[PDB]
């Protein structure tokens, strides 16, 4: 299951954090993707492919903000959800990682780098 392949070591990033700095930390630290927080709170993710659109419209990455790219509905499961179901909805979304949610909280990241792993 979920739980049992995801990371709850999660790389997060302030709200007010812009996707010049996404695209820094990827550059940098081979960041992908980090875990919005609002003050102490994880509220969803951004990631390098969140960079991606932006260049693809030319957007000054500094500008634009995290909160305004970010996402969380969409891209959340339950760490009870089977890994072929985490696949699922990775597909279905064309996402590569989901925040795992429970008790009403993000508790971790599950990536399509650990599915595949855990397959072979
Ligand atoms: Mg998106």
């Amino acid at each position: 299951r979920v739980e049992d392949v995801m990371v709850t070591d999660v790389d997060t990033i302030d709200i007010t954090a812009s996707l010049e700095d996404v695209l820094r930390n990827y550059v940098e630290n081979a960041k992908g993707s980090s875990v919005v927080v609002k003050e102490g709170v994880r509220v969803g993710i951004v990631t390098t492919w969140d960079v991606l659109e932006a260049i693809a419209e030319g957007d000054d990455l500094a500008e634009v903000k995290v909160w305004e790219v970010m996402e969380r509905d969409l891209v959340t499961i339950s760490p009870r959800a089977t890994i072929k179901e985490a696949a699922e909805k990775m597909v279905k979304n064309v996402v590569w990682r989901l925040l795992v949610e429970e008790d009403d909280e993000i508790i971790g990241v599950i990536s399509a780098t650990d599915i595949l792993r855990a397959k072979m």
